[PDB]
RNA sequence: UGGAGAGUUUGAUCCUGGCUCAGGACGAACGCUGGCGGCGUGCUUAACACAUGCAAGUCGAACGGAAAGGUCUC
């Protein structure tokens, strides 16, 4: 009852002795579709087997995304390895304006409204890893409220 | 009130970094094809050389007059 992306899947190789011995990777996005995202590497001999251990990774790292109503809350910017992820909130016509890897993600956690962009390197790995890092990086009103004091110095326009 | 990427350096990897493509636009040209209407638009090159016709006249209520028409007129 998940929903499930395999993203970038590609073929490596180790040599030894007599030749290339070749193996496959396959990436892989887990998301209730409501609020909550995973992801999971996997790697196997078979495409397949790699996926389902890319399921398993993924629905063992789920974690959470606060959502302000179909959308993110604030403006954020991740950071993975050489990655670059820009996020930004858009109003409730807009769709899912994102490349590959991170319209996978978004789409998985249940994101209805965002504008993605990645700035930084180009491989899929680490545009997931820097968009998982922006959704970290995510904040609710409610605990910066709690932080800082009397959870009405913000804008909440829309609420419900 | 608005921002999407992909291919290509390696046995494989991650970076860096060029090259290329997917969009739009045109006072356009060319190829194939071609029913109609509405509204626009048409020498971007030689400020090269130009046959022909037309693109600046009007006033007799300023004037002397009488080539033309109309006149009473011989
Ligand atoms: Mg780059
Ligand atoms: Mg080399
Ligand atoms: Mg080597
Ligand atoms: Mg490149
Ligand atoms: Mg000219």
């Amino acid at each position: 009852n998940y929903l499930e992306r395999v993203v970038a899947i590609n073929r490596v190789s180790k040599v030894v002795k007599g030749g290339r011995r070749f193996s496959f990777t396959a990436l892989v996005i887990v998301g209730d579709g409501n609020g909550m995202v995973g992801v999971g590497y996997g790697k196997a001999k078979e495409v397949p087997a790699a996926i389902a251990k890319g399921v398993e990774e993924a629905r063992k790292s789920f974690f959470r995304v606060p959502l302000i109503g179909g959308t993110i809350t604030h403006p954020v910017q991740g950071e993975a390895a050489a990655g670059v992820v820009l996020l930004r909130p858009a109003s409730p016509g807009t769709g899912v304006i994102a490349g590959g890897a991170a319209r996978a993600v978004l789409e998985c956690a249940g994101v209805h409204d965002i504008l993605a962009k990645s700035l930084g390197s180009d491989n899929a790995i680490n545009v997931v890893h820097a968009t998982v890092a922006a959704l970290k990086l995510l904040q609710r009103p409610e605990e910066v409220a709690a932080r800082r004091g009397l959870p009405i110095e913000d804008v909440a326009p829309a609420g419900m």
